[PDB]
């Protein structure tokens, strides 16, 4: 139902501080070998006046490899798919709150993302656009009513060293029943590989790896 | 600027759980002694499959009364307007994020606010619809960084009695500097006062007064 | 039960950033009134290395003017007593967890009080002597599972102006069943009226009503 | 200045829901290759009233197996040591504030820890008993100010299934500057191996590994 290479589209609309803004994306991978690469554009409203580092994670969880010893709870979700639900906490007090909506048609995956953030501080790093990409993150997992919900305390680089704290919770909700994971992790890095100087047109690599936990 | 009589209009779109909806109303009021009531149609993905009261409270600050010792930042940003970002957390974990545009021709004001919520959990009162309006409510309002920041602790009456908190934060946004207001509170009523048997359409009245601390 | 003038002791202990200290107090007052007064003196790990101002709040729930229309949750707990826990939370991270007992001996009421504050930064205002006192504050009440629930939005003013926040909810445990009051708010202001150069004693005026919503 | 082999002491008190217990215990293991175990008694406030788990982690940082190429933040802060202050909040609101100080003599370390905890709900899990130790954690932690900041996400299992979701965030302050770690990972296993019937008595077994990012 997903073949070991697959092809998708992204699109993301929304608004940052009220600043309305689209992006497109087309993107690539192997499913099972945890790997993916998407090209972003800005189609609306580019320039974005905010870091493009708080959209880059919203841009692909059926690209995650799970160990056959552990339930792939959203690609079981295919082919009616699944859609996931997410909220960001940033340490000077924004908020954002993030929806995805992902279709299969043949071998493309088509994501439909939502974006609303507000309360970046206009000193702040994200208006200041004094960011340098994520720590590589590690995802507590765990099923509840159904449904996978995950934990990630995230880190943007700052420019003249240090971090910026996002707290991400992600929930992630098939359109059917599937069977339930236990209490797991997911490895990820995601890198910004190539980008033009205002940032309307961006390139991503990202590794996902779900794993037991490392200890006992 | 602001006459003592004023209409305005209301577009509001947004998701709720991913659930697009558009809401359009057309209200009116005395803005200098904080009485409003407004009409309000779901245009767009109605019937909505939760809760309107979540929506209730973002359909006005103009309309606010203050005694002629507390400067008010909001009539002040007129005619060129201002912006509002808001915060809602639920106590069973749901959050919005929500935005506000207010501008104004003539005697009439336009609201464009955009509304993102998720995480209400599907056997919670916002998705069972077990709610009954809101209590009277009264926000902590303080100046800081040319901006208005308020907060206040709400709550949702429940069918069959008890409550259902939600935490407001909300910022104010002037785009011009204005006179900044000392530490203050302002109280509101806000009503559903007709509604047809599905919430596609609804009428609201809210009183809104400011001010000083009660007690010293 | 409860005479119309009625004394009160103070023993509170507890660690700020791990620093242990023991206060002690005399106060009186009107319990009908609303009015009341203490006397404090830092009996163990003074001069205290950070604002008196984070302690003054925990120094008599029971001197408190309801209306003869407000159940008084507080004063029928009596003679049995209450106890009280509270969690404050300071917009720079840091928290404290307090928790009170209170019990009666003829016309003495006794409150023991634990505090524990931690992650109050080096250079913050708690911790440089930087706050003047507490704003006027309004706490929204409400009844659930039997006990009384209070949200309150705190503020410090700051030397040379401005504000530090403190979100406080307070959980109010009878020691018996008693008649649970309606949604109401309580309006207190806290004034330090006199104190020595190190704050190693302090004298505190205290006004506490409690009223029905303002509007509607 | 820290043997390959030590031995330790744990003397804990505190509140919870406003009861005071006294715990003391006495520990050893290899504090280079990451394990210790420990024997606890109540010596104080016995049988408790709620789950020994949400003390079980209060109970030794020395002991966590470094990489060479990892700064250990906590074994150069010897032989002045440490301290650490903690915030523990529990999904069903209830919060506890915990603070240690970590001194050392020949080859025993000593701590001595206070614990305070507070709306734990008299039908949750923790005062009901219901929770069966800890899920294998992970901790995000990075240095800032000269201090190490840790979050973890952590769970409690629950008789009958499911979790219970507990956050922490533990800030470590040496006693002197030492050499500041990178953004790393330290992943434990904490089991309860031993205990009476009411938990009176308990022995624990530890593993902490710190690693870089898993993946990239
Ligand atoms: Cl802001
Ligand atoms: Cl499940
Ligand atoms: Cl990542
Ligand atoms: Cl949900
Ligand atoms: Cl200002
Ligand atoms: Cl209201
Ligand atoms: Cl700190
Ligand atoms: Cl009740
Ligand atoms: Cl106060
Ligand atoms: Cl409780
Ligand atoms: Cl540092
Ligand atoms: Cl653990």
């Amino acid at each position: 139902v997903i073949a070991t290479q697959m092809t998708y589209k992204v699109y993301m609309s929304g608004t940052v501080n009220g600043h309305y803004f689209e992006v497109e994306g087309d993107g690539k991978g192997r499913p099972y070998e945890g790997e993916q690469t998407v090209k972003l554009t800005v189609t609306k409203g580019g320039p974005l006046p905010f870091a493009w580092d708080i959209l880059s994670p919203q841009c692909s969880i059926p690209f995650t490899k799970y160990p056959e010893d552990i339930p792939d709870y959203v690609k079981q979700s295919f082919p009616e798919g699944f859609t996931w639900e997410r909220i960001m906490n940033f340490e000077d007090g924004a908020v954002c709150t993030v929806s995805n909506d992902s279709s299969i048609q043949g071998n493309c995956f088509t994501y439909h993302v939502k974006f609303s953030g507000l309360n970046f501080p206009p000193n702040g790093p994200v208006m200041q656009k004094k960011t340098q990409g994520w720590e590589p993150s590690s995802e507590r997992l765990f099923a509840r009513g159904g449904m996978l919900i995950g934990n990630n305390f995230m880190a943007l680089k700052l420019e003249g060293g240090g971090h910026y704290l996002c707290e991400f919770k992600t929930t992630y909700k098939a359109k059917k029943p599937v069977k339930m994971p236990g209490y797991h992790y997911v490895d990820r890095k995601l890198d910004v590989t190539n980008h033009n100087k205002d940032y309307t047109s961006v390139e991503q690599c990202e590794i996902s790896i779900a794993r037991k936990p490392v200890v006992a």
